[PDB]
C-alpha cells in the first residue's frame, strides 16, 4: 500500500522489472508516478528472460493470480510472501538455491508451481503444507539428493508432480500415499537403486510413470499391480528383466 502517487523506479527498484511495471501498467517512464488503485489493476505479469534480478516492489501488488519470472536471476524471493491470490507461479531457471519455510503458508489459491532449473539442494518439510490447491508442481532439474516423507502429504489434489533431472538416491514407501489424483509422475534421470514395495499404491490415478535412466536393477513382484489406470510405464535405461516392446505386454511380463 502506497498513499501518495509514487515514481515506479522506487517502488520497484530492478530497472528490468520497473520498466516490467512500466509495459504493464501503459505508461511512458519508468519515472512515472503510480496510484495504489493502478498497482490493483495487475492481475498477471509476463516478464520471462528480462535478466530480472529482484522483484522487490512485488508485495504492493494483491491481486496477481498469474507470474511467469522464469529464465531470470532471482536469488530472494520472500517479496512473493502475501501475494495471497497467486494461481500459476514460474520460477523456473533463476538462482534460487533455498526456500525459507513458510514462503508458501498464505498462498491458498497456488495451482501451478514451477521451481525447475535452479540450485535446490534440499527442500523444508511442511515447505508445501499450505498448498491444498495445487495440481502442477515442478522441481525438475535441480540438485536434489533426498525427499523427506510428509513433503507431499497436503497437495491432496495434485496432477503432476515432476521431480526428474535431479539426484535422487531413494525414496520412503510414504511419500506419494496422499496423491491419489496424480495422473503423471517423472521420476527419470535420477539416481535410485530400488524402489520400495507399496510406494504406488496409493497412485490409482496414475495414467503415466517415467522411472527412465535411473540405477535399477530389479523391480520387486506386484510392484504396478495397483495402477489400474497406467497408459505408460518407462523404465528405459535401467537395467532389469528382458521385455517386449510396448505397455501391455511388458505389464503381463512382469505380473
Amino acid at each position: 500500500t502506497i498513499t501518495v502517487s509514487t515514481p515506479i523506479k522506487q517502488i520497484f527498484p530492478d530497472d528490468a522489472f520497473a520498466e516490467t511495471i512500466k509495459a504493464n501498467l501503459k505508461k511512458k517512464s519508468v519515472t512515472d508516478a503510480v496510484t495504489q488503485n493502478e498497482l490493483n489493476s495487475i492481475d498477471q505479469i509476463n516478464a520471462n528472460n528480462s535478466d530480472i534480478k529482484s522483484v522487490q516492489g512485488i508485495q504492493y501488488l494483491p491481486n496477481v493470480r498469474q507470474l511467469n519470472l522464469g529464465g531470470n536471476k532471482l536469488h530472494d524471493i520472500s517479496a512473493l510472501k502475501e501475494l495471497t491470490n497467486l494461481g500459476w507461479l514460474n520460477l523456473s531457471s533463476n538462482k534460487i538455491e533455498k526456500l525459507p519455510q513458510g514462503l508458501f503458508e498464505s498462498l491458498t489459491t497456488l495451482t501451478q508451481l514451477n521451481l525447475s532449473n535452479n540450485q535446490i539442494t534440499s527442500l523444508p518439510q511442511g515447505l508445501f503444507e499450505s498448498l491444498a490447491s495445487l495440481t502442477q508442481l515442478n522441481l525438475s532439474n535441480n540438485q536434489i539428493t533426498s525427499l523427506p516423507q510428509g513433503l507431499f502429504e497436503s497437495l491432496t489434489n495434485l496432477t503432476q508432480l515432476n521431480l526428474s533431472n535431479n539426484q535422487i538416491t531413494s525414496l520412503p514407501q510414504g511419500l506419494f500415499e496422499s496423491l491419489t489424483n496424480l495422473t503423471q509422475l517423472n521420476l527419470s534421470n535420477n539416481q535410485i537403486t530400488s524402489l520400495p514395495q507399496g510406494l504406488f499404491e496409493s497412485l490409482t490415478s496414475l495414467t503415466q510413470l517415467n522411472l527412465s535412466n535411473n540405477q535399477i536393477t530389479s523391480l520387486p513382484q506386484g510392484l504396478f499391480e495397483s495402477l489400474t489406470n497406467l497408459k505408460q510405464l518407462n523404465l528405459s535405461g535401467n537395467q532389469i528383466q528382458s521385455l517386449p516392446q510396448g505397455l501391455h505386454e511388458s505389464l503381463t511380463q512382469l505380473t
